[PDB]
């Protein structure tokens, strides 16, 4: 097997600057070469390393010959610098922001953001990572060695055209249905290994599929400890056995590695529309851990953080956000998935502005309502009325689940969180925005599932 592709962790130069080029270029998948996207690189990007607290500037240049944006998907920064679909580097261009992050240390991820186009670009290959440290992390002990025993798993699906080609499509299918393909990347790499020091390992996955949830586990059913979601560290580890993880979303894990007995970290049927389609029918592996014995000292902490109590809920600003399809696109995308795929695509259960929130289809142009600045609002967002998964994304924020799709979240899902699941019920969140962000560079509130996306489930909003 090859080994698992370690992204670089780039830090700021001697300018205190970070360089990110947008460009094209070749990656190959089951020995047949295709044309892929990258960030410093053919294909995904490097992890930048942020310090709380720390302002830096970032480089971005876009060599690809068609438009672009970069979006810090999970970072509490204004709108100028949020990279939504207003945030435009043309084809030859370069665009520059300040980050100066001001929340703590977490995992969280960017990538293009370009009105009608995010599912695209993404399944070409662009996405990247962001490390956030802070003081309070540091004095852990975590498992701290990058790309040793300290790992970003960035897991994708894609599919190829029988010339080796990304073969993506935004049609009246996957417009309802989602981009989803028979082919597992991890860190890009087909069925990759990783070898680790004896002890622990810490794994920061990140589900970076268009469209397709997963859901992760070992071969010998060895537990993860769950130490931090989107936002970062849970107060104390949770002890899981499989761990759900859905579109844009990032865990860490720790997972013990011991001596003579390599194992799988694997990925197991979800009941998700179309999703259960072979290989993905039964349990899929991820990447092989192959145990070594060089120096680790990373440690699974009793306590890891603190989290603050919940806010009162009376008085708060509620507000609602009804997400929808068009029953046309619903029935033709569905009847377009049986078709093609039969009974196994519903195992365990004008289109480009057919996806809908509160009846409206994304306008770019208005906003649909202003939220307030540092007070904490709740939001409820509600998928009753058709069956599909909705991982509901906000920008700008770190939030508080309160209800997720009509139960309290899960232990490891009730810390930091910038998704929560919505499947034909309804979730509630409690939402706080430190920062700006006006009509022209506004925030965006949107369904994760990339093709929904991109066909008008989202909306824009000022803070
Ligand atoms: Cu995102
Ligand atoms: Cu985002
Ligand atoms: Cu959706
Ligand atoms: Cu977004």
């Amino acid at each position: 097997r090859p080994t698992l592709p370690i992204p670089d962790l780039l830090t700021t130069d001697a300018r205190n600057r970070i360089q990110l080029t947008i460009g094209a270029g070749q990656s190959t998948f089951g020995g047949k070469t295709a044309t892929t996207w990258g960030y410093n690189g053919n294909l995904l990007g490097p992890a930048v390393k942020l310090q709380r607290g720390k302002a830096v500037t970032v480089d971005i240049y876009n060599q690809l010959t068609e438009e672009t944006t970069l979006h810090w998907h999970g970072l509490e920064v204004p709108g100028e610098v949020d990279g939504g679909p207003q945030g435009i580097i043309p084809p030859g261009g370069k665009r520059s922001v300040t980050l100066n992050v001001d929340q703590p240390a977490a995992t969280c991820w960017f990538h293009p953001h370009q009105h009608g186009k995010t599912g695209r670009q993404v399944a070409m290959g662009l996405a990247g990572l962001v490390v956030i440290e802070d003081d309070e992390i540091l004095k852990l002990m975590l498992p701290k060695q990058w790309g040793i025993d300290d790992v970003p798993v960035i897991v994708q699906d894609k599919k190829f055209s029988a010339d080796g080609q990304i073969d993506y499509q935004l049609d009246v299918m996957t417009a309802a249905v989602g981009w989803f393909g028979d082919t597992l990347l991890t860190n890009g790499a087909i069925y990759p290994q990783h070898a680790a020091p004896r002890g622990w390992l810490r794994l920061r996955l990140l589900n970076g599929c268009n469209a397709r949830s997963l859901n992760f586990a070992t071969s010998d059913n060895r537990p993860l400890y769950v130490i931090a979601s989107d936002g970062g560290l849970l107060p104390e580890p949770v002890k899981v056995s499989e761990l759900p993880v859905l579109m844009g979303e990032r865990f860490e894990v720790l997972v013990e590695v011991n001596d003579n007995k390599p194992f799988d970290l694997v990925t197991l049927p979800v009941s998700q529309m179309g999703m259960a389609i072979a290989p993905f029918d039964k349990p899929h592996p991820v990447m092989r851990i192959q145990p070594i014995a060089i120096s680790a000292s990373g440690a699974l902490p009793d306590t890891l953080s603190s989290l603050p109590a919940l806010p009162s809920l009376e008085g708060l600003t509620v507000r609602k956000l009804q997400l929808s399809m068009d029953p046309m696109l619903d029935m033709m995308g569905m009847q377009m998935l049986m078709e093609k795929y039969g009974d196994q695509a519903m195992a365990g259960m004008d289109f480009h502005h057919a996806n809908k929130i509160n009846g409206q289809a994304f306008d770019m142009n208005k906003p649909m309502f202003a939220a307030a600045k540092g007070q904490y609002e709740r939001w409820v967002i509600s998928g009753v009325g058709d069956m599909m998964l909705h991982p509901f994304h906000i920008h700008g924020t770190q939030f508080r689940i309160l209800s997720e799709n009509g139960k309290p979240p899960a232990a490891h899902r009730a810390g930091w969180k910038d998704t929560v699941k919505v499947e034909g019920n309804v979730s509630e969140v409690l939402v706080k925005f430190n920062h700006d962000a006006p009509k022209e560079h506004a925030y965006m509130a949107h369904c994760h599932l990339l093709e929904h996306e991109d066909t008008g489930m989202m909306l824009g909003f000022t803070v």
